[PDB]
């Protein structure tokens, strides 16, 4: 079949994923630490498709949150893991457009 996605933005998007998912599991919880992260998923998803994908919106809604926080204010524990949580259904459904 054609396959209408460039392989190399998808990798590195693909990549983006798991990496900000990574430094969920490392305890990253911090504006300077997960803005930039998920800034660079937001551009490198961008770079594969503009399709406001299931899950997709969720993901510019963390970055308005996380870029409220004061600097030396985290994310709780708890809200963590909402953001591993939503970062995964984006991820399947990213995956799920992929062919």
């Amino acid at each position: 079949h054609h396959h209408m996605f460039n392989a190399k933005y998808v990798a590195e998007a693909t990549g983006n994923f798991i990496t900000v998912m990574d430094a969920l599991k490392l305890n990253y919880n911090a504006k300077d630490q997960l803005h930039p992260l998920l800034a660079e998923l937001l551009i490198s998803i961008n770079r594969v498709t503009r399709d406001d994908f299931e899950n997709r919106s969720k993901l510019i809604d963390w970055i308005v949150r996380i870029n409220k926080l004061s600097i030396g204010d985290t994310l709780t524990e708890t809200q963590i893991r909402e953001l591993l949580f939503d970062l995964e259904l984006a991820y399947k459904s990213f995956y799920a457009l992929l062919d």
